[PDB]
DNA sequence: CCGACCGCGCATCAGC
DNA sequence: GCTGATGCGC
DNA sequence: GTCGG
């Protein structure tokens, strides 16, 4: 937070490109920019120190100098002001409502939570699930608790199929005191890149998490990703802990390293490692690492076999988890 | 300039 | 039913 | 909104 003015500003207006004016890039514009500064070792003194910074040209340079001198932005003061970007914005933060179903629903005069509350009819599961949850899923979760909800996890999925191996990965992963929710990665011998020896591997898993009553919903369900919501179980008269967003990946066995980089994050990290791949050469996703060809056309997958040999495919130096929160 | 900006699972819809 | 595009999310 | 060729 050296810069926390800053990058709060930053965050603000990537926040209004992608709600309000669904200018995606600009949106990633932003954050970047926001990233590379809450980086940055030194309490910014002008908007050409900042400039300096790759992700941050002309434009934010001269915002950082408005904010700089002021305290404030005035581009942002107005938007704070406008109802429709005000509205627009909040109703982004119910979980299954985007850009555009956002102003969607401001169109039919459906601007706050009493709104939707009383619109139940006009959701759909996702998001009618986001709106019972709105509040706990603005919560964060003490790396306490995660390390609580991780045992429980783990220990389930033990019972289920001792050869299943769930790794919770996220901000958790790397080191976070707080998490805005959990993330687990699973694998099971049966399920590779070369076959699907048994089926409903995923529903099994989800299925024991439920009859423990730590999954309470379901955003959404396949045979690879799950999307729901759980809760630590209460002692006897204490307040029950607040519900919380919980993704299950389950990943081929022989993938699981492209598997844990891609769910370990950060999401800027992913998106900056995957842009230096292409840049090199290759291209990353979850499931494997492969090499462009003249054509810029994927090849087959490369041999992997730690998180590191996908970073010296791409020449970069290992970066351990800790060191990947952008 | 000007195009590129990561890559993909699930829910939903239109069009057949 | 299917396929493909879109929204949304990670 | 920013960047590289
Ligand atoms: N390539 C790519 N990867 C993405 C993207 N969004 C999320 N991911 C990956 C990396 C996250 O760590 C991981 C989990 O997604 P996440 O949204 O839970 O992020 P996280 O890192 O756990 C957050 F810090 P928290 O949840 O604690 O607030 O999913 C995306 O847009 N592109
Ligand atoms: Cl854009
Ligand atoms: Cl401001
Ligand atoms: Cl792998
Ligand atoms: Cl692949
Ligand atoms: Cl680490
Ligand atoms: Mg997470
Ligand atoms: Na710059
Ligand atoms: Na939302
Ligand atoms: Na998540």
């Amino acid at each position: 937070t050296l810069n926390g003015g800053i990058t709060d500003m930053l965050t603000e207006l990537a926040n209004f490109e992608k709600n309000v004016s669904q200018a995606i890039h600009k949106y990633n514009a932003y954050r970047k920019a926001a990233s590379v500064i809450a980086k940055y070792p030194h309490k910014i003194k002008s908007g050409a120190e900042a400039k300096k910074l790759p992700g941050v040209g002309t434009k934010i340079a001269e915002k950082i100098d408005e904010f700089l001198a002021t305290g404030k932005l005035r581009k942002l003061e107005k938007i704070r002001q406008d109802d429709t970007s005000s509205s627009i914005n909040f109703l982004t933060r119910v979980s299954g409502i985007g850009p555009s179903a956002a102003r969607k629903f401001v169109d039919e005069g459906i601007k706050t939570l009493e709104d939707l509350r009383k619109n139940e009819d006009k959701l759909n599961h996702h998001q009618r699930i986001g709106l019972k949850y709105f509040g706990d899923f603005e919560k964060r979760i003490p790396r306490e608790e995660m390390l609580q909800m991780q045992d429980i996890v783990l220990n389930e999925v033990k019972k289920v199929d001792s050869e299943y191996i769930a790794t919770v990965c996220g901000s958790f992963r790397r080191g976070a005191e707080s998490s805005g929710d959990m993330d687990v990665l699973l694998t099971h011998p049966s399920f590779t890149s070369e076959s699907t020896k048994q089926p409903k591997l995923l529903h099994q898993v989800v299925e024991q998490l439920q009859k423990v009553h730590f999954i309470t919903d379901t955003l959404s369900k396949g045979e690879t990703k799950f999307m729901g919501v759980c809760q630590l179980p209460s002692k006897n008269d204490e307040k029950e802990y607040p519900h919380r967003r919980i993704d299950i990946r389950l990943i081929p066995k022989d993938q699981y390293y492209c598997g844990v980089l891609y769910f370990t994050g950060s999401d800027i990290f992913n998106k900056n490692m995957r842009a230096h791949a292409l840049e090199k050469g290759f291209t990353i996703n979850e499931y494997t690492i492969r090499p462009l060809g003249v054509t810029g056309v994927a090849g087959e997958p490369l041999p992997v076999d730690s998180e590191k040999d996908i970073f010296d495919y791409i020449q970069w130096k290992y970066r351990e988890p800790k060191d990947r929160s952008e």
